[PDB]
C-alpha cells in the first residue's frame, strides 16, 4: 500500500506524474536513503505509488530528523511496463532537511522518456 | 475567494507553483475563457489561487462543454509583487476539452522568472 | 549585418526539442506576432524548425523594434503527425521585447504530449 | 578525430541554463562517473561550464565505452555564490550509454532553486 516506514504525520511525501499519458504515475516504486556518518545511503523508507500517483506514510516526524536524503524513483521499470525505452536508470532528489525551514515536504517529480523535472514544495501547513 | 463560476463538480482546477521558493504562487490572478464560433475568447470563469496555490470552483459539469478553453495565468504581477523581473508576460494553456476522453482536469504551473512549465493530469476519479 | 529583415545577429531564435523522443522537434510550425498599436496581433514572422529543432532568420534587428510579441508553436499537428494525440492546442510564448535596448533571444520549448516547458535565454549583443 | 581522451566528435556535451536570470549557467562544476565492474561509480570525467553554459572535451569516443554512466552537476556551489539557499545537493543524471553502438549525448539541464528539469538528445554519429 502505497505508505512506507510512518503511517503518521506525512512531513514527506512523494507524487510522480507521467507526462506522455496525462496521468498519475502509478505503481512506481520509490526508496528513500539517509546519509550516514560514514557517508553511505542506509536505507530508510520507501514504496508504490497509489491510484493517484502520490506515497505518504514514508516517515514520521520524530524519525524525519535533520540530515541529507536521497528519493530514488525507478523511472525505468515504469517506462518498460509501457512498452517505451527510456533514457534514464531512475530518477533522483538528493537534499538536505533542516529543522527551521519549514515542516513538510512535497517531492513531485514529471516524468517523459527522456526527460524529468522535479520540484519541492515546503510549507508549514497541511495540503 | 479561490473559485470562479461554478462552486460544485469541479471539473477543472489550476494549480500554481512557485519554483524559486518552493512554496504554491498564491494569490495569482486566472482567467479562463472559451473560443465563441466567431472565434473570438469569451470570459467563461477567473479567480484567484488560495493559500496551497489552487482554484477550483471555476466552473460547473452541466457548463463545461465540449470546447476549445484558454487558462491564462498572470505570472508577471506574481514576480512583480516579489521585486523579481520576469520575462513572460503572462502564461497560457489552450486546450480541447471533450467529452469522450476523462473527465477532470487539473492544470499545473510551474513558474521561474524566465521560464515555466505546464502539465494536464485528466482522470476520471476525484484527487 | 542581414539587416532589413534578416538575421543581422538573429535578434530572435527559436529551439525546440521532443521529451518522448530524445530529439530535436523537426519541421514545426512556428508563428510569430506583434502587438500592434490597435491592440491586436499582426502578424510579424514565421518558419519551420530544421533538422537541429532550430528557427533563424525570423528577424532582422531593424525591424525587431520594442514592441509585445507572441511566439506560437504549432505542437498539435507536430505530436499529430507522430500519431499522438496531444493535449494543448499549441505552445504560446508572450513577452515584451527590446524595450530597454535591443537584445538576443532564444526561445526554448521542451515537448510532451501533456506537458511543456520554456525557457527564455537573452543576451546582450556586441562585435 | 581527437581521441586518447578528448572530444574526438564529442560524444558527451553538458549544457546548463539558469531560468531566474535568463542565462546560461556559468562555471557549473560537472563530473562524470562510470559504473566500475565492482557496482561502485569510478571517476570518468570532470570540468565547469563556460560563459555559454557548456561542458565539451569531457571524453573521447575510444575510451567513451558502453557502460551506465552518471553526470553529477553542482547545483548547490551555483546557487549559493547567488546568495540563493537552494533545495538539491546536485542535480544528477544516470544512463546507459552505448549499448547497440556509439551515440552522442547533450544533457541539458534548466535550474531553478527548488527545481530542475533535465533532458537528453541522443545523436546518431556520421561524417
Amino acid at each position: 500500500g502505497p505508505t512506507g516506514t510512518g503511517e503518521s504525520k506525512c512531513p514527506l511525501m512523494v507524487k510522480v506524474l507521467d507526462a506522455v499519458r496525462g496521468s498519475p504515475a502509478i505503481n512506481v516504486a520509490v526508496h528513500v536513503f539517509r546519509k550516514a556518518a560514514d557517508d553511505t545511503w542506509e536505507p530508510f523508507a520507501s514504496g508504490k505509488t497509489s491510484e493517484s500517483g502520490e506515497l505518504h506514510g514514508l516517515t514520521t516526524e520524530e524519525e524525519f530528523v535533520e540530515g541529507i536524503y536521497k528519493v530514488e524513483i525507478d523511472t525505468k521499470s515504469y517506462w518498460k511496463a509501457l512498452g517505451i525505452s527510456p533514457f534514464h536508470e531512475h530518477a533522483e532528489v538528493v537534499f538536505t532537511a533542516n529543522d527551521s525551514g519549514p515542516r513538510r515536504y512535497t517531492i513531485a517529480a514529471l516524468l517523459s522518456p527522456y526527460s524529468y523535472s522535479t520540484m519541492a514544495v515546503v510549507t508549514n501547513p497541511k495540503e
